[PDB]
């Protein structure tokens, strides 16, 4: 079943991670362009209706902004609006990393953002409404010279910042996050949820049938 992504650039192109993670699966998407809360809701629930035209099954809202920095409560009504606009079911990248977390046991997670501290602070507020534990968080700040080597020692610097959690929660780097997450939970022991590759997970879930990713992308794509 074909799965629709709306996404933040006006190119909307599909992420780049949905081809590594399930090259053999359709998927469309809608770019939206760019406290301006009244223009997003209604960008997102037209979007949402040109990808049911389009023929999606599902809509995932998959930017980081848009689905974190305004509550979980707002993630929540807004989901609700895209279900009632289009009839389909229907989810965002926000959802997609709290329901990764939970399948993973993972209550007391750190940060890591190759961004700037704000990223981590909103991300945490999010979590601690949902009633997870954010413990340490780490940022780089901003290009493309950061290398997997960079986004696994950020990761470890925000977990050894807290070496009681049960996870890490990755957000922005981008393209070098899929090599990332398999050295850094080889090397803690511990899992890795990436928003962009939870939000593929999330997607092909709701989507049915039981499409599995590729191997070697972390302990996430083991949960069904």
């Amino acid at each position: 079943p074909t799965i629709g992504m709306i996404v933040p650039p006006a190119a909307g192109l599909v992420p780049a991670d949905g081809a590594r993670l399930y090259p053999d699966l359709p998927f469309i998407a809608s770019g939206l362009g760019l406290e301006g809360y009244d223009a997003v809701i209604e960008s997102v629930v037209d979007h949402a209706r040109r990808l049911q035209k389009q023929g999606a099954a599902v809509v995932s809202l998959m930017g980081t902004s848009l689905s974190f920095y305004r509550g979980a409560a707002f993630n929540a009504a807004l989901t609700v609006a895209m279900r009632e606009a289009t009839g389909l079911p229907c989810t965002t990248m926000s959802t997609a990393v709290l329901n990764g977390l939970r399948a993973l046991g993972v209550r007391r997670v750190a940060l890591a953002t190759a961004y700037i501290d704000d990223v981590n602070e909103r991300l945490a507020a999010f979590l601690a409404e949902e009633s997870l534990v954010p413990t340490g968080c780490r940022s780089l700040g901003i290009m493309a010279r950061v290398d997997t080597a960079t986004l696994v020692d950020l990761c470890v610097r925000a977990f050894e910042a807290a070496p009681d959690s049960d996870g890490i929660l990755l957000s922005c780097g981008g393209l070098l996050t899929l090599d990332a997450i398999p050295e850094v939970e080889r090397r803690l022991g511990v899992p890795v949820v990436s928003s962009s590759p939870a939000g593929f997970w999330d997607a092909v879930r709701l989507a049915g049938g039981g499409a599995k990713a590729r191997p070697g992308y972390g302990r996430l794509f083991d949960e069904s």
